[PDB]
């Protein structure tokens, strides 16, 4: 499957892609404003992430550092990124379709548009300015909006005994985007699409 990764921000990111264990197709790259970067996913990849990260320096082996979303230090990573990172989630031919979502549960950086681009099933977005709106004890010093288990490693937040419910944090990322997942246990906005679709990921949707 095809995964068109288009940056309409102002500034610079380099998106990400990673199943946890590995790299999706090179993993990383720098995408300029405007740039388009289309990648192959794996039929069958179960879930698999995409997310950008801002304020990286790489070197000319791509070894350095990313102020959101370092997966490690790299350039193409291979596993997942560092909070805050809104995240592109999705896993692929599973019994015959795809499912995709957004997530906030580990926090938001860059705003983001997650659709198919072939028939059969409707997009989700997080487009609203959560960085500017972030409450005082979320906003993440090197940039961006945490999540409250990132912040307070609480049972309550982090949802580890399976039985967490919604929280004033949480109901801030849920107000801002009802579309997309606030807390572990939040009623689910997955969308299942057809069986092996195609997609873009946008970076920066709305102006």
């Amino acid at each position: 499957a095809t995964f068109e990764i288009v940056n309409r921000c102002s500034y610079t990111v380099w998106a990400a892609a990673s199943k946890g264990d590995a790299a999706l197709d090179a993993g990383g790259r720098q995408l300029n404003s405007g740039e388009s970067w289309t990648i192959n996913v794996e039929p069958g990849t179960n879930g698999g992430k995409i997310w950008a990260r801002t304020d990286c320096y790489f070197d000319d082996s791509g070894s350095g550092i990313c102020k959101t979303g370092d997966c490690g230090g790299l350039l193409r990573c291979k596993r997942f990124g560092r909070p805050p990172t809104t995240l592109a989630e999705f896993s692929l031919n599973q019994y015959g379709k795809d499912y995709i979502d957004i997530s906030n549960i580990k926090g938001f950086n860059v705003p983001m548009d997650f659709s198919p681009t072939t028939r059969g099933c409707r997009g989700v977005r997080c487009a609203a300015d959560i960085v500017g709106q972030c409450p005082a004890k979320l906003k993440a010093p090197g940039g961006g909006c945490n999540d409250a288990c990132t912040v307070f490693q609480t049972s309550e937040y982090c949802c580890t005994t399976g039985k967490c419910g919604p929280t004033e944090y949480s109901r801030f990322f849920k107000r801002l985007c009802p579309d997309a997942f606030s807390y572990v246990l939040d009623k689910p906005t997955t969308v299942t699409c057809p069986g092996s679709s195609n997609y873009r990921v946008t970076f920066c949707p709305t102006a």
